[PDB]
């Protein structure tokens, strides 16, 4: 309902975590588990790769369609870009719905 | 100047013209040049095929570009469509160069 495809067998879930390390534990035996880790965290690169399948258009409409296009006017910004402060902000909702097509 | 394709060998022209047919000549033999014809036209239909190349587009522009669209809004008729009295009409005249590329 929030919009999507719907996958029986969708992508994995995909799991990570930091292996805990132990600070120094005790000189003498104690069967409490450890509690007391060195304080760390991790980081690294990411790449996800995903092939699309396209559905080309075969419209014999005549006319031009409606197409989503950038703003002609001079604007303070570009839209979809950084801020003065580096910052990417993403200024509207685009779909998906532009070409039309007969029922 | 006005804007195209300057070619050295352009499609030739196709000259085209309706046979003059003499009605009834004297009968008695005349130098002059006959002056009396049949009233006719013709009519027909024509095609014309062109296969063009085209060069994709390769940009790394991160932001949307801009496009030509139609209207979105309610309008009296279609742009680009006929007339109640069915004539047809170009609207605007609609250039080419709306995508970008850098210098
Ligand atoms: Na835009
Ligand atoms: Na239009």
């Amino acid at each position: 309902l929030m919009g999507g495809f719907g996958l029986k067998h969708p992508p994995p879930q995909i799991l990570i975590k930091n292996t805990p390390v132990p600070a120094d534990p005790p000189t003498t035996f104690n069967q409490s588990k450890l509690n007391s880790f060195i304080t760390q965290y991790s980081t690294g690169q990411v790449s996800v790769e995903i092939e699309w399948e396209l559905q080309k258009e075969n419209s014999k409409r005549w006319n031009p369609e409606i197409q989503y296009t950038s703003n002609y006017y001079k604007s303070t910004s570009v839209d979809f870009a950084v801020n003065t402060e580096g910052v990417y902000s993403e200024p509207r909702p685009i779909g998906t719905r532009y070409l039309t097509r007969n029922l």
